[PDB]
């Protein structure tokens, strides 16, 4: 992988692996989500990062994901090369936004796109902060200054409010626990695990006959290594679903989201 | 990746990914196990498979893993290039063997090695069988004819008998279930998931202070998408040795048995 000529975005090719594909012999949405995360880490490293930006390290500040939105048109097949282009942008003092475009390396056509909103947080108190200058000046040297949006459309799926699932849920997967493979190098549950846990309550009949076109996910609280999660789903309709991840015990909300599926 | 000059083995370089590493910023043993599986699939495809032969497809036969043995000296760090060389060999009518050598792409030194025994099974009845003559000739064209062993040694840990864990276990992880990411393209639980499930009963203190040097795993029965697994461990020992057992949560049916060896960091 490498930064583009202007140094304001980063590109990387990935060959789809055998264990990365599902029953259709195409990459799973979790494989896609891991590749977005990977190209994002390489972009951050190529422009001199740890995630932290020097002034975040002096203030014990970290970036946490608030939202993740992914729209796939075609899933790359096992053995295909997929090229992902990523870039960052400041959103005033709200937070930071990371966007991605996925292309077929052979045809050069867009096969998917993604967007994510990150909020500032103190890693000790776990308290959300607003982007207090300085960080915003150091982010301006690596970001495009004119807006560059993977989802430009006025009134689009990536910025819609997500409601809370009402009990009883139509479908459920109870007792989900993270194992060591679900943790990252800092022992926190990978943001991709939440996507997998959300999809666990989708019936196998929907998976076998439909393709996941869109997924939007809100992140409210992190799941601990020793926490148990319940995944809840309800059809709201193409097939549309409303999702909710909560702690098995007290019912504390950790995630909420929506998925859109089309018949194959 | 590509086959070697003689066409009797296959090589592939892999750059270690951010989500593939643990607390030490080095690849997990499950990442290593996925890369061995990946280079094995590419070797099989490069020599005209898809991993059944023509005779196996005609008879509804598949290869199932009976044993997986991995010995790591150095785990590649996040961002490093690792090169894996793999090859197959016929073991008469018993089954087949797949071997791997892992090297640091920069220094060219061996940083790990692995071996796996595969047995023939009818896809429908699930009954094991000895390799027929037609199958032995079909892969003798892709295998070295003189023995080539990743673990040559007189009495190596790769061929040792594994005993059955006695109740009560010292450590345990109960209620392990596979999710969709644990399934392969044919909807069967990935062999690497079993490794992860085995390691779930190892205490977090051992993981934090030791490095996994060796792991040997016996496969007896497959875990279904709707099956629940219990992982059991007992210390059998500066080095730490463990005895492991995976069994179905309900009836206590054995699915796996194994041993791990760890050294202090
Ligand atoms: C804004 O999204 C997120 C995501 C993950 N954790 C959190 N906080 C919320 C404040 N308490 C600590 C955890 N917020
Ligand atoms: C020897 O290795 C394995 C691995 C997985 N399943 C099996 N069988 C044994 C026979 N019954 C069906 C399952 N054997």
């Amino acid at each position: 992988g490498s930064l583009t000529e202007d140094g304001l975005s980063y590109k990387e090719k990935f060959v789809v692996r055998s264990y990365e594909v599902g029953s259709n012999k195409t990459a799973t949405v979790e494989t896609i989500a891991n590749l977005l995360q990977e190209v994002g880490c390489n972009h951050a490293q190529s422009v001199g990062f740890s995630a932290t930006t020097t002034t975040m390290r002096k203030l014990h500040l970290i970036w946490v994901t608030a939202r993740m939105h992914i729209e796939i048109y075609k899933y790359p097949a096992w053995g295909d090369v997929v090229e992902i282009e990523t870039w960052c942008q400041s959103e005033g003092r709200i937070g930071t936004r990371r966007d991605w475009i996925l292309k077929d390396s052979v045809t050069g056509e867009v096969t998917g796109r993604a967007t994510s909103k990150w909020v500032m947080m103190n890693q000790d108190t776990r308290r959300l902060q607003k982007v207090s200058d300085d960080v915003r000046d150091e982010y301006l040297v690596f970001c495009p200054q004119e807006p560059r949006l993977a989802f430009p459309e006025e009134n689009n799926r990536s910025l819609k409010k997500i409601p809370k699932l009402e009990d009883p849920a139509q479908y459920s997967m109870i007792g989900l626990k993270p194992r060591r493979a679900d943790l990252d190098m800092n022992q926190h549950v990978n943001n991709v695990t939440y996507i997998g846990w959300v999809l666990e309550s989708i019936p196998q009949e929907i998976v076998d006959t439909h393709e996941l076109q869109v997924i939007t996910l809100d992140y409210r609280r992190e799941c601990q290594q020793d926490d148990v999660v319940d995944s809840l789903t309800t059809t709201t309709s193409d097939s549309q679903f409303l999702h909710l991840l909560r702690l098995s015990g007290d019912g504390q909300e950790i995630n909420r989201g929506t998925t859109l599926w089309r018949k194959k």
